[PDB]
């Protein structure tokens, strides 16, 4: 009879699965979504109590504060061993993967409708105080890991060991102070509190994020499988994976939840993502003379000898001859170049 | 002199649920608009809508919700019609949701103040519904896969509503163990079910949660709103089963009652969606015809686990076509997984 | 050999949290099954005992 | 099988630093990106 109309070509699916499809061999122009989540990191003070933090310390003295673990927030963060591209290209060029689209969503926004759960009783025969107070919804995909800026308030707070810290802080430290960087390299380490993402570095991810902080405000959030986050920069390209690594980190506070008593803590959700990858052909950037100088480096002995190089190298003079020229009529001349041309001193 | 008068989509039969069983052309735009009701809780016979009064400071160890008060989701099918009528084998030809015009029915309700509602002040009107609120909706041909998120995991619910089963304190963050679809009417509550982000590639999922103590319910109603159901390969939700799936549920508030004692407020969702016919390639040919009926008449084994977490197969090489000898059999693949990276 | 060693969540192996990996290589018509199962009966469920 | 293009052109980095490279003489099509901050 009446055949239909042909359908559109899609792209075909080749496996789906978990992490183990990765290593499959595809062509050049394969796409791969991989699509996980994170937990966020909020102190956790016992066992039964996954997702809050410990109770609050009211009003510490600014001079002697001191917090506990258990009660800061911290940045989730995650590496996904990405399979390498084994190819045959020719003139120094590579593949590698690239972050296209991200599509994040936080998982479990309907979790705070429980009001019968312990929460402080919000009139005389009320319900339950929901949960509010000043939330910080962050994420961040990228090919490195998250380089980071220590900028806090109140140097003088002495933080626990579990917690990694800004070295060292001055009166400088509660504003921006350089020498605080650090990267995102340990998850539920470096607390919300003290680091904000780099402004100045972060040149291969590309990461998000809101705060509002109130007595009480509402945590609006919204939640959408149809919405989708280019990640590509004003050249078109994404976070590029250089060690075969995709980085992905995220801070989600939502709110204050205040107890019976009136104490109140933390509260957490985890984050979903979704990142689109395909393969990028780039250019090898380095010289032969990398590979090689490791090599060398790891097989030659090490030797313990008189300084060559440095403030007390032991080098007097080095002499370069290259070409020939008429015979200089003062042999004591000193010649060099400055800054792009052949110059001639005395 | 006036000109011809426009070329409009020719309306054909216009009426109740059974338009949908007449056999029309393929080039054919079908427009079905339906609604569905807020499953609240209904705590008696003469109370609709709302919710039973809420408890307030049950701590974690012993938290026993009752089965009225929890406001739990929404779902429906609509029953669609096939569209073969040979084989035709290689494409087939299903039902494909183009567009959603949504609406929720019954927002300025919420003005009456000369309700039982509590006065404001010392001789104000009534409280109007304020608190926390969550509009949500889904269209699909596929029902709202979902994913079960709570806090306190040791709450004790009711025997009627379905909720995720054996929780840990990692179920009081994202544990996946515990999916779940949404086939069951006023059984899954919203404060322990949320869409499951990973696993809907055949729904259309939209949601706003305003949490806060009290914040205002703001509504639009408008006709000429248009929300567009297709993907970044311009296709819609196909109809896989011969059906439609419209999932919704509306919390506008809290009602606060002459007594204090809060409960909640749902109103009713309108859809209107546009249904196209579309050729897609035959997900049922006769070779699944075959397989299926070889299925039901295999014996069936409850052997050793070959499948799963606890599974006994441990390696497959898929291989198919021909390489030059490789000078590293057991080739790797990562070139570093767990991290002997730096520091 | 020069990357920082991030100490994170667990993306691989028993515990991990990726939660699915799609991996597409070429054009294909339009399936009718946008969850394109695969396995007719992998838990042995509608077979006759 | 199938080869992969070339790379595509991006505009070529050829010095970054500190303070110190606002005093290097550049070409006439040069597009420079001061980062700073401000207390
Ligand atoms: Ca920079
Ligand atoms: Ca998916």
């Amino acid at each position: 009879p009446k055949k239909p109309k042909e359908p559109v070509q899609v792209p075909k699916l080749l496996i789906k699965g978990g992490v183990e499809v990765l290593e499959v061999k595809t062509g050049v122009d394969a796409i791969t979504e991989v699509e996980c989540f994170l937990n966020p990191e909020m102190g956790d003070p016992d066992e039964n109590l996954r997702g809050f933090s410990l109770k609050l310390s009211a009003e510490n003295d600014f001079s002697s504060d001191s917090p506990e673990r258990k009660m800061l927030p911290c940045y989730s963060t995650a590496r996904i061993p990405l399979p390498n591209l084994n190819e045959d290209l020719t003139c120094g060029n590579l593949l590698m993967w690239e972050a296209v689209t991200v599509q994040t969503e936080v998982i479990g926004i309907t979790s705070m409708l429980n009001l019968h759960a312990g929460s402080q009783k919000v009139h005389e025969h009320g319900g339950g105080k929901p949960i509010q107070g000043s939330n910080f919804h962050f994420f961040a995909v990228g090919g490195d890991p998250l380089e980071m800026q220590g900028v806090l308030m109140n140097y003088r707070t002495k933080y626990p060991d579990g917690t990694i810290t800004p070295k060292n802080p001055t009166a400088q430290s509660q504003v921006m102070n350089t020498d605080h960087k650090a990267y995102l390299d340990k998850n539920n380490a470096y607390p919300v509190e003290c680091w904000v993402p780099d402004p100045s570095r972060n040149e291969n991810t590309r990461y998000f994020g809101t705060f509002t902080g109130g007595e009480n405000v509402p945590p609006v959030l919204h939640v959408t499988n149809t919405a989708t986050t280019v990640l590509l920069d004003e050249q078109g390209v994404g976070p590029l994976c250089k060690a075969d690594s995709l980085y992905v980190s995220a801070a989600d506070i939502c709110g204050l939840f205040t107890n019976s008593s009136g104490t109140q803590q933390w509260r957490g959700l985890a984050r979903y993502f979704k990142i689109r990858l395909r393969k990028r052909s780039v250019k090898n950037p380095y010289p032969i003379s990398f590979l090689l100088s490791d090599l060398i480096n790891r097989r030659t002995q090490r030797v313990d000898g008189q300084p060559m190089y440095g403030m007390e190298s032991q080098v007097e003079e080095v002499r370069v001859f290259d070409g020939t020229e008429r015979l200089p009529g003062d042999p004591d001349m000193i010649r060099y170049i400055d800054k792009q041309g052949q110059l001639q001193t005395k």
